[PDB]
């Protein structure tokens, strides 16, 4: 076993967490003690040799607000990815549970959580490439962490690969939709949409539009507008992520400073 390789015999499987496009995720314990999520990759869904090679590099990414990679199990099929367990599940579902009766202070904290993780990724020149509420998780303390960062690079499903009937049109800037120009600034754009999702309690962005109409709306320079729960200062931050010119969008370090400033002002 290399440093990136976990012995699957050290795993105890405890509960089903869901079955989806990329495979089956279970809750379990490593060496009888430590909570993990065990992601069992659906056969045929991933460029597996590339994914395994990249998993070695990503063992070196670690941040409090980034879902922690513990290792992979590649000596058998399906391959497993072993990651941090996030007891409250997908952020999108969490936002849509109206019982939580969130305060806007909690919503801003969720944005700060994500922004800190993305600032760390940016400091490593690492792109998420599909940042959205559906790719964040929530732990038992209500902390939001960023999940599946970079994963889209190894997804074989062509409907998801290109501006594709499963492509994240609603989280993409004009230069991605027009030219496939991915950069730090397309992560910045997606983060602004993510803030919008949070302050909209999990509403679909451009709710009344198809993907095709959304791209046209963007093409004409039009935008999402202010969620009822977002203050003017919060809206200014998410809106700054959507400048038509990628180079005029902020960095995650600047977004983080802006978010902290608004938290102090409340
Ligand atoms: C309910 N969830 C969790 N709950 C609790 N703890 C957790 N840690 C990690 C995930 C997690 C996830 C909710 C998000 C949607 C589904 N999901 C995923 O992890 C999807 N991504 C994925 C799946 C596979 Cl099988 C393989 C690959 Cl490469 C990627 C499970």
């Amino acid at each position: 076993y290399g440093s990136w390789e976990i012995d699957p015999k050290d795993l105890t499987f405890l509960k089903e967490l869901g079955t989806g496009q990329f495979g089956v995720v279970k809750y379990g314990k490593w060496r009888g003690q430590y909570d993990v999520a065990i992601k069992m990759i659906k056969e045929g869904s991933m460029s597996e040799d590339e994914f395994i090679e990249e998993a070695k590099v990503m063992m070196n990414l670690s941040h409090e607000k980034l879902v922690q990679l513990y290792g992979v199990c590649t000596k058998q099929r399906p391959i497993f990815i072993i990651t941090e367990y996030m007891a409250n599940g997908c952020l999108l579902n969490y936002l849509r549970e109206m019982r939580h009766r969130f305060q806007t202070q909690q919503l801003l904290e969720m944005c700060k959580d994500v922004c800190e993780a993305m600032e760390y990724l940016e400091s490593k020149q690492f792109l998420h490439r599909d940042l959205a509420a559906r790719n964040c998780l929530v732990n038992d303390q209500g902390v939001v962490k960023v999940s599946d960062f970079g994963l889209s690079r190894y997804v074989l499903d062509d409907e998801y690969t290109s501006s594709g009937s499963k492509f994240p049109v609603r989280w993409s800037p004009p230069e991605v939709l027009m030219y496939s120009k991915f950069s730090s600034k397309s992560d910045i754009w997606a983060f602004g949409v993510l803030m919008w999702e949070i302050y909209s309690l999990g509403k679909m962005p451009y709710e009344r539009f198809t993907n095709s109409e959304t791209a046209e709306h963007i093409a004409q320079g039009l935008r999402l507008y202010r969620p009822h729960l977002a203050s003017e200062k919060v809206y200014t931050i998410m809106y700054s992520c959507w400048h038509e010119k990628a180079d005029e969008r902020p960095t995650f370090k600047i977004l983080l400073s802006n978010i902290l400033d608004v938290m102090d002002e409340e």
